């Protein structure tokens, strides 16, 4: 009899290529037509290409321009050259003949199947990250498997990714600090994590508690991040202990032509240890301290984070508020650098709010046990961090393993020391709109619009 036996499935990196052959026991001269048919789970037969003995080809219009369909009677073979692959081709891809009888009827002849998967790993963290260092991981898990990583740092993913990834693919894991997780759990934009004990075992029991929203765990911990007083050593040996001492120094320094202090007062999370500092009475305090520092022309207006970045680099401003993630530019730069406690207010410290780096799941992903794989035995291992650290730091990793590499770098006690003087952002839903009442309530008071009186009027509703 006559049997089609299809070959050449397997995996690939979209935009690679993949060629199906399908050989008959029987002469192709005798068939009318050949062609292939696709099926993705759960979905109908769909054809994608076929040959007629005329010598014409018809194809599907998703294909159309990407496969062609060839024929080699002399190997008794019909060939799909899949070429530029895309997610959406994914599915077992089938081999079809149809022959005319002798007689007015045909013969419908079909093969076993040949699965062809096209997989992408994508992920979405932050622009200020290392993102060149965990695609060094992504590299290394590619040799070992087989499947892309690609590397993805899209402005304003925090509120991109729950758009996104409700209704279109969005990324398979996201990365951000675990305050913005419980309002993705509490949506269903994350799946469930269940890493077995031994993996468990290998992160410190504190940080898995910042990624658990309603007893499940929605997230993978990787490091803790506090901001600190970054200052050049050359133009400041002694900095400022106090906040309060920190416009006499900016008249000294506005002298010799150079700033005091240069920080991102755009963002929230680099105003708010001064809000916190007391404390409301407390938040009326530090505010005004902030909008003085404005009013007396010490600080600009609209200070963002890379003109603060640039302008410490550079050697123009003594101090900086900023996390781990920076440190990595100052050393390009040739600035001797150190960080510090934050400076002090009402003699009270300045609470930072203390943000643990974590890896979540999108649920609406195909790829999650290939994401988990990835997380685990390559992201989350020693190796693994070794590498995004080496492009921009971490922080203070949540590994056991790094406690003794942690503990030998100065920075990293500062940053700890900060993180003990502030507090780990609650996780909840309500995080979002806190964060942008606080958002507009700064931005106000430092344009001058709104008094600080009525900015923790309009911000506490
Ligand atoms: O600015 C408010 C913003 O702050 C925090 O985001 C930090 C992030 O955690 C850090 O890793 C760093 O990259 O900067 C961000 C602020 O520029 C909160 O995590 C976030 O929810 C909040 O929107």
């Amino acid at each position: 009899q006559r049997q089609l036996v299809e070959s050449g499935g397997g995996l690939v990196q979209p935009g690679g290529s993949l060629r199906l052959s399908c050989a008959a026991s029987g002469s192709i001269l005798y068939f009318n037509r050949m062609g292939w048919y696709r099926q993705a789970p759960g979905k109908q037969r769909e054809l994608v290409a076929a040959i007629t003995s005329g010598d014409s080809t018809n194809y599907a219009d998703p294909v159309k321009g990407r496969f062609t369909i060839s024929r080699d009677n002399a190997k008794n073979t019909v060939y799909l050259q899949m070429n530029s692959l895309k997610p959406e081709d994914t599915a077992v891809y089938y081999c079809n003949a149809k022959e005319k009888g002798w007689s007015f009827s045909l013969y419908d002849y079909w093969g076993q199947g040949t699965p062809v998967t096209v997989v992408k790993l994508v992920i979405w963290i932050n622009g200020d990250k290392g993102y060149n260092g965990l695609a060094e991981v992504g590299k290394k898990f590619e040799k070992d498997t087989g499947i892309k990583v690609t590397v993805e740092h899209p402005d304003k993913l925090e509120e991109k990714f729950p758009q996104v990834a409700a209704t279109g693919d969005g990324p398979d894991i996201i990365f951000w600090a675990h305050d913005r997780f419980g309002g993705y759990a509490q949506s269903g934009l994350l799946a469930e994590i269940t890493p077995d004990k031994a993996f468990q075992d290998k992160l410190y029991p504190f940080t898995w508690d910042a990624v658990r929203y309603n007893g499940k765990l929605i997230a993978y911990p990787i490091a803790v991040e506090a901001l600190s007083l970054i200052y050049n050593k050359d133009l400041l040996p002694n900095p400022p202990k106090t906040w309060e001492e920190i416009p006499a120094l900016d008249k000294e320094l506005k002298a010799k032509g150079k700033s005091a202090l240069m920080f991102n007062l755009q963002e929230p999370y680099f105003t708010w240890p001064l809000i916190a500092a007391d404390g409301n009475a407390g938040a009326k305090a530090g505010l005004t301290f902030l909008v003085d520092l404005i009013k007396n022309k010490h600080m600009n207006a609209d200070t963002d984070y890379s003109i603060a970045e640039a302008a410490f680099n550079k050697g123009e401003t003594a101090m900086t508020i900023n996390g781990p993630w920076a440190w990595s530019n100052i050393d390009t730069s040739k600035v001797n650098y150190g960080v510090t406690v934050l400076p002090t207010f009402k003699g009270q410290p300045s609470k930072p709010f203390v943000g643990v780096l974590s890896a979540g799941i999108n649920a609406a992903s195909p790829n999650k046990e290939l994401a988990k794989e990835f997380l685990e035995n390559y992201l989350l291992t020693d190796e693994g961090l070794e590498a995004v650290n080496k492009d921009k730091p971490l922080g203070a990793v949540a590994l056991k393993s790094y406690e003794e590499e942690l503990a030998k770098d100065p920075r990293i006690a500062a940053t700890m020391e900060n993180a003990q003087k502030g507090e780990i952002m609650p996780n909840i839903p309500q995080m979002s709109a806190f964060w942008y009442a606080v958002r507009t309530a700064v931005i106000n008071a430092a344009s001058g619009r709104q008094t600080v009186d009525e900015a923790l009027k309009d911000a506490q509703t």
